[PDB]
């Protein structure tokens, strides 16, 4: 029924995660909400469960398989399917839980964590934080072997943690920001494995209020700036829509957007 999109860590390239990217994009996104040339993901207020959910299916070298759910108006994943088991993050809200029951319906093992699936909580289950936790193709390749063997007890809680925090980044920061996919390309261009940098974790703090101050701004223009970092750590300050266009992909809906002003 959802939509499955296929990746596989075995012999990836720059161009098969760019292709991966783009196709998570598009089963995200309608195309019905492009603001400032910068499209918007689903509101969540009257939407389908039909169209809520898509699934991205990673391969490794290992010749192991997991398949991660996607919430459509936000990107967060909400839980994975290795073969028999499915495990789905403590839902934040009601509608969130009811929505969670409509994913892997023929899997046998049904799980909810007792945790949230938020950056805060699986940091300190991991006992590392995002920027001390390597990313690239290695990482990709032995998280999803790690989620593959939770069920059976070869994987750690800190290294289910870890692992989620690999995937969340390399596949729902990747498809938000246009930026985050570039510095995953290049690690998997130079097969060389590196924890993010500030530009990267400022980024993915700042998505949902850079969402906000875009969908909210008077013509592009922002009322108040926000605060980013540069790869050296150095403060940059964003004053407008524009400077985010090649940036950021993806923003989560925050509200209604306003009538054009005919000059
Ligand atoms: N499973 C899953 N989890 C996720 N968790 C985050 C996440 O925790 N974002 C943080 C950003 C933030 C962090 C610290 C701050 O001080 C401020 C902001 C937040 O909204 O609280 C983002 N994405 C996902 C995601 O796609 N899938
Ligand atoms: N399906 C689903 N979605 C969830 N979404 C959030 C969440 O943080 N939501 C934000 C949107 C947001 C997302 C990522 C960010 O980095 C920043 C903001 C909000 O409601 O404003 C937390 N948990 C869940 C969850 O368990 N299940």
């Amino acid at each position: 029924q959802y939509p499955i999109i296929n990746f596989t860590t075995a012999g990836a390239t720059v161009q098969s995660y760019t292709n991966f990217i783009r196709a998570v994009r598009g089963r995200l996104t309608t195309g019905a909400d492009v603001r400032h040339e910068i499209p918007v993901l689903p509101n969540r207020v009257g939407l389908p469960i039909n169209q809520r959910f898509i699934l991205v299916e990673l391969s490794n070298h290992a010749e192991l398989s997991v398949t991660l759910a996607l919430d459509v108006t936000n990107a967060y994943v909400v839980g994975y399917r290795a073969g028999n088991s499915a495990y789905f993050f403590h839902p934040d809200n009601q509608e969130d839980a009811e929505a969670i029951t409509h994913l892997f319906t023929d899997v046998q093992n049904r799980y909810t964590f007792a945790f949230g699936g938020n950056y805060d909580r699986l940091e300190q289950l991991a006992g590392n934080l995002r920027e001390n936790i390597e990313l690239g193709n290695g990482p990709l390749e032995e998280a999803i072997s790690a989620l593959y063997y939770y069920s059976t007890g070869g994987t750690q809680l800190p290294t289910l943690a870890r692992s989620f925090i690999i995937c969340i980044q390399m596949i729902s920061e990747a498809a938000r920001f246009q930026y985050i996919e570039g510095e995953m390309r290049t690690r998997i261009r130079y097969n060389r494995r590196s924890a993010p940098d500030p530009s990267v974790i400022t980024l993915e703090n700042s998505w949902g209020r850079l969402s906000t101050a875009i969908q909210e701004s008077n013509q592009g223009a922002f009322a108040s700036p926000i605060q980013l970092q540069r790869r050296n750590g150095s403060k940059f300050s964003v004053y407008d829509v524009s400077i985010l266009i090649p940036i950021i992909a993806l923003m989560v809906y925050r509200c209604a957007p306003p009538p054009s002003s005919q000059f």
